[PDB]
Protein backbone atom coordinates (compact mmCIF):
# COMPACT_ATOMS: atom_id res chain seq x y z
CA UNK A 1 0.00 0.00 0.00
CA UNK A 2 1.27 3.39 -1.16
CA UNK A 3 -1.65 5.38 -0.07
CA UNK A 4 -0.80 6.83 3.42
CA UNK A 5 -3.91 4.72 4.35
CA UNK A 6 -3.96 3.90 8.06
CA UNK A 7 -6.36 1.56 9.83
CA UNK A 8 -8.71 3.71 11.90
CA UNK A 9 -8.07 3.36 15.66
CA UNK A 10 -11.42 4.51 17.05
CA UNK A 11 -14.84 2.89 17.04
CA UNK A 12 -16.42 5.99 15.48
CA UNK A 13 -15.20 8.36 12.80
CA UNK A 14 -12.30 10.45 14.02
CA UNK A 15 -13.02 13.36 11.71
CA UNK A 16 -16.30 14.56 10.11
CA UNK A 17 -17.27 12.58 7.05
CA UNK A 18 -19.72 13.19 4.24
CA UNK A 19 -22.53 11.45 6.17
CA UNK A 20 -21.62 12.11 9.77
CA UNK A 21 -23.99 13.14 12.54
CA UNK A 22 -22.16 15.83 14.49
CA UNK A 23 -23.03 17.21 17.93
CA UNK A 24 -21.94 20.81 18.04
CA UNK A 25 -22.01 24.05 19.89
CA UNK A 26 -22.53 27.00 17.57
CA UNK A 27 -23.28 30.68 17.28
CA UNK A 28 -24.54 32.23 14.10
CA UNK A 29 -24.22 36.02 13.81
CA UNK A 30 -25.36 38.58 11.17
CA UNK A 31 -23.32 41.41 9.64
CA UNK A 32 -24.56 43.83 12.34
CA UNK A 33 -23.12 41.63 15.07
CA UNK A 34 -26.42 40.27 16.32
CA UNK A 35 -26.84 36.67 17.25
CA UNK A 36 -29.44 34.91 15.06
CA UNK A 37 -29.09 31.45 16.65
CA UNK A 38 -26.89 29.94 19.35
CA UNK A 39 -26.77 26.63 21.12
CA UNK A 40 -26.28 28.68 24.32
CA UNK A 41 -29.62 30.41 23.59
CA UNK A 42 -31.33 27.07 22.79
CA UNK A 43 -30.12 25.57 26.08
CA UNK A 44 -28.42 22.49 24.48
CA UNK A 45 -26.06 21.30 21.70
CA UNK A 46 -27.28 20.84 18.15
CA UNK A 47 -27.13 17.84 15.92
CA UNK A 48 -25.78 18.69 12.40
CA UNK A 49 -26.28 15.86 9.95
CA UNK A 50 -24.15 15.95 6.76
CA UNK A 51 -25.26 14.37 3.51
CA UNK A 52 -29.04 14.68 3.61
CA UNK A 53 -29.52 18.30 2.40
CA UNK A 54 -30.37 19.52 5.90
CA UNK A 55 -27.23 21.70 5.89
CA UNK A 56 -26.02 23.87 3.10
CA UNK A 57 -23.17 22.53 1.06
CA UNK A 58 -21.13 25.57 2.17
CA UNK A 59 -21.56 24.66 5.85
CA UNK A 60 -20.84 21.02 5.13
CA UNK A 61 -17.60 21.95 3.39
CA UNK A 62 -16.36 23.75 6.56
CA UNK A 63 -17.37 20.80 8.83
CA UNK A 64 -15.63 18.04 6.71
CA UNK A 65 -12.38 16.94 8.29
CA UNK A 66 -12.97 18.52 11.73
CA UNK A 67 -12.15 16.44 14.76
CA UNK A 68 -13.71 16.41 18.25
CA UNK A 69 -12.48 19.55 20.11
CA UNK A 70 -11.91 21.55 16.95
CA UNK A 71 -13.41 25.07 16.85
CA UNK A 72 -13.86 26.91 13.59
CA UNK A 73 -15.03 30.43 12.80
CA UNK A 74 -15.94 31.40 9.24
CA UNK A 75 -18.38 33.44 7.20
CA UNK A 76 -20.68 32.36 4.31
CA UNK A 77 -22.38 34.53 1.71
CA UNK A 78 -25.99 33.63 0.83
CA UNK A 79 -25.24 31.36 -2.11
CA UNK A 80 -23.25 29.06 0.24
CA UNK A 81 -25.52 29.68 3.26
CA UNK A 82 -29.29 29.97 3.16
CA UNK A 83 -29.64 31.37 -0.35
CA UNK A 84 -31.21 34.56 -1.54
CA UNK A 85 -34.87 35.24 -0.89
CA UNK A 86 -37.33 34.35 -3.63
CA UNK A 87 -40.50 36.24 -4.53
CA UNK A 88 -42.09 32.85 -5.16
CA UNK A 89 -42.14 32.18 -1.43
CA UNK A 90 -44.34 35.20 -0.77
CA UNK A 91 -47.86 33.94 -0.62
CA UNK A 92 -51.39 35.20 -0.07
CA UNK A 93 -54.00 34.01 2.45
CA UNK A 94 -57.51 35.09 3.27
CA UNK A 95 -58.07 36.42 6.76
CA UNK A 96 -60.74 33.71 7.26
CA UNK A 97 -58.04 30.96 6.86
CA UNK A 98 -56.75 32.09 10.27
CA UNK A 99 -60.12 31.49 11.93
CA UNK A 100 -58.55 28.94 14.39
CA UNK A 101 -54.91 29.91 14.28
CA UNK A 102 -54.68 33.27 15.99
CA UNK A 103 -55.09 36.81 14.72
CA UNK A 104 -52.46 37.71 12.10
CA UNK A 105 -50.28 40.60 13.28
CA UNK A 106 -47.62 42.37 11.21
CA UNK A 107 -44.16 40.85 11.58
CA UNK A 108 -45.48 37.83 13.62
CA UNK A 109 -44.06 34.37 12.86
CA UNK A 110 -46.92 31.90 12.48
CA UNK A 111 -46.74 28.15 11.90
CA UNK A 112 -48.40 26.57 8.88
CA UNK A 113 -49.10 22.90 8.07
CA UNK A 114 -47.87 21.67 4.63
CA UNK A 115 -49.60 18.98 2.59
CA UNK A 116 -47.43 16.24 4.08
CA UNK A 117 -48.19 17.52 7.61
CA UNK A 118 -44.74 19.05 8.26
CA UNK A 119 -44.83 22.53 9.72
CA UNK A 120 -43.27 25.63 8.27
CA UNK A 121 -43.00 29.10 9.79
CA UNK A 122 -44.09 32.11 7.78
CA UNK A 123 -43.75 35.79 8.65
CA UNK A 124 -46.82 38.07 8.27
CA UNK A 125 -45.58 40.77 5.73
CA UNK A 126 -48.84 42.70 4.99
CA UNK A 127 -52.34 42.81 6.26
CA UNK A 128 -54.86 44.50 4.05
CA UNK A 129 -58.43 43.73 4.79
CA UNK A 130 -59.18 40.15 3.95
CA UNK A 131 -55.73 39.74 2.23
CA UNK A 132 -52.81 38.47 4.40
CA UNK A 133 -49.31 38.33 2.76
CA UNK A 134 -46.94 35.71 4.28
CA UNK A 135 -43.21 35.23 3.57
CA UNK A 136 -42.03 31.60 3.75
CA UNK A 137 -38.38 32.33 2.85
CA UNK A 138 -35.80 31.02 5.22
CA UNK A 139 -35.33 33.59 7.98
CA UNK A 140 -31.66 34.00 7.11
CA UNK A 141 -32.19 34.13 3.31
CA UNK A 142 -30.08 36.99 1.82
CA UNK A 143 -27.83 37.35 4.84
CA UNK A 144 -24.10 36.84 5.07
CA UNK A 145 -23.73 34.62 8.12
CA UNK A 146 -20.87 34.29 10.62
CA UNK A 147 -20.45 30.88 12.22
CA UNK A 148 -18.53 29.84 15.28
CA UNK A 149 -18.75 26.02 15.63
CA UNK A 150 -17.16 23.58 18.07
CA UNK A 151 -17.30 19.82 17.35
CA UNK A 152 -18.43 17.90 20.50
CA UNK A 153 -19.01 14.41 19.16
CA UNK A 154 -19.18 12.51 15.91
CA UNK A 155 -21.82 9.80 15.38
CA UNK A 156 -23.09 9.64 18.99
CA UNK A 157 -24.33 6.17 19.88
CA UNK A 158 -27.82 5.23 21.12
CA UNK A 159 -27.96 4.73 24.84
CA UNK A 160 -29.25 1.60 26.57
Amino acid sequence: HSSGLVPRGSHMSESVQSNSAVLVHFTLKLDDGTTAESTRNNGKPALFRLGDASLSEGLEQHLLGLKVGDKTTFSLEPDAAFGVPSPDLIQYFSRREFMDAGEPEIGAIMLFTAMDGSEMPGVIREINGDSITVDFNHPLAGQTVHFDIEVLEIDPALEA
